């Protein structure tokens, strides 16, 4: 006496053709400059989907095509004001090479900006946002690569990665998924990779001054418990043991190319039970999950390091940066020039908004 029951659906048309009512390829947008960005083929990649290129035509001296593109959002003003709002204002060559230099920082995995607008559809109000020409997504290159990356890109985005996240987390803000959906490359650039899609923002500290564990007792699950590790599945703000933490799952799980609870991931209590399982001893789950294949040890001390101290005790880049590069370079390989993701894959990322209360 079985029981078996199912069913789907969906569909959606549309179209148009008329005067005041036709955009396309070309199309000027003016942005808050008063100006006008032609925009050209389109991407679909490269701010929040939808994306088109940007400065078709030339102005003066041609620059290499002009690299430019811009992102095209709903009239909302959600998820698009926040990713802005920290996009433009952590954006700047003087601003950014001044605190980099500064600060000695390895450099900024953040995209380029140069203005936005919007565009009244007469109800519909459509916002923009002009930023570099990408093409290339983490989450598509590792989909037909199987996640079967080398050290040096684990260890170069890593680093990158983590400079960011720093800077950022010294704000209000953290990028709890490091699911490489958020992660793109140049349109045609491996050796460039930028952190998009803010729209996963989640607020560290508030006001400007960490709490302790007691945020999203619900779990704010802001991105896919995937990625988003029992800090964000937990709604705990990742005060920077969870950040590191992150980093060090997606780390391995480049490394290597496959997860064993991420099979399991499927459900929460699955992702909770391996996150404690595997935390119990990371050093024989990595050791574990590499007998013999490459050298499994910047990964499995980074780990450890950062639960070795504490839950939320303090961020440790000095010691996890000198034994990433230690286990790195250990093999007398470092730097191989730039990167080891020139598979070109090109195809479609994600996004989110941010976790705490709208979402209706």
């Amino acid at each position: 006496m079985p029981r078996v029951k199912a069913a789907q659906a969906g569909r959606q048309s549309s179209a148009k053709r008329h005067l005041a009512e036709q955009f396309a390829v070309g199309e000027i947008i003016t942005d808050m400059a008063k100006k006008e960005w032609k925009v050209g083929l389109p991407i679909g990649q490269g701010g929040f989907g939808c994306i088109y290129l940007a400065d078709m035509n030339s102005s003066e001296s041609v620059g290499s095509d002009a690299p430019c593109v811009v992102k095209v959002e709903p009239s909302d003003n959600g998820p698009l004001f926040t990713e802005l709002k920290f996009y433009q204002r952590a954006a700047k060559p003087e601003q950014i090479q001044k605190w980099i230099r500064t600060r000695k920082l390895k450099y900024l995995g953040v995209p380029k900006y140069w203005g936005s607008g919007l565009h009244d559809k007469n109800g519909k109000s459509y916002r923009f946002m002009i930023m570099d020409r990408f093409g290339s997504d983490l989450q598509k290159i590792y989909e037909a690569n199987a996640k079967r990356f080398s050290r040096k890109t684990v260890l170069q985005l890593s680093l990158r990665i983590l400079d960011i996240l720093e800077y950022i987390h010294e704000h209000e803000y953290v990028h709890g998924d490091i699911k490489a959906s958020n992660l793109l490359l140049n349109y045609k650039n491996p050796d460039q990779v930028y952190l998009v899609d803010y729209g996963l923002a989640y607020r560290y500290c508030p006001e400007g001054v960490h709490k302790e564990y007691k945020e999203d007792p619900k779990r704010c699950h802001d991105g896919t418990i995937e990625f988003t590790s029992i800090d964000a599945h937990n709604g705990v703000a990742p005060s920077r043991r969870g950040d590191l933490e992150i980093l060090g799952y997606c780390m391995i799980q480049w490394l290597t190319g496959h997860l064993p609870w991420e099979d399991n991931l499927k459900d929460p209590k699955y992702v909770r039970d391996s996150k404690i399982r595997y935390r119990e001893n990371i050093a024989s789950l990595m050791d574990k999950c590499f007998p013999e294949k490459n050298k499994p040890g910047e990964i499995a001390k980074y780990m450890e390091t950062v639960k070795l101290l504490d839950y939320t005790e303090k961020p440790l880049y000095e010691n996890l940066r000198d034994i990433l590069l230690q286990g790195l370079k250990a093999i007398g390989s470092k730097d191989d020039g730039k990167l080891d993701l020139s598979v070109v894959e090109n195809g479609g990322l994600k996004a989110k908004t941010i976790t705490k209360k709208r979402k209706k």
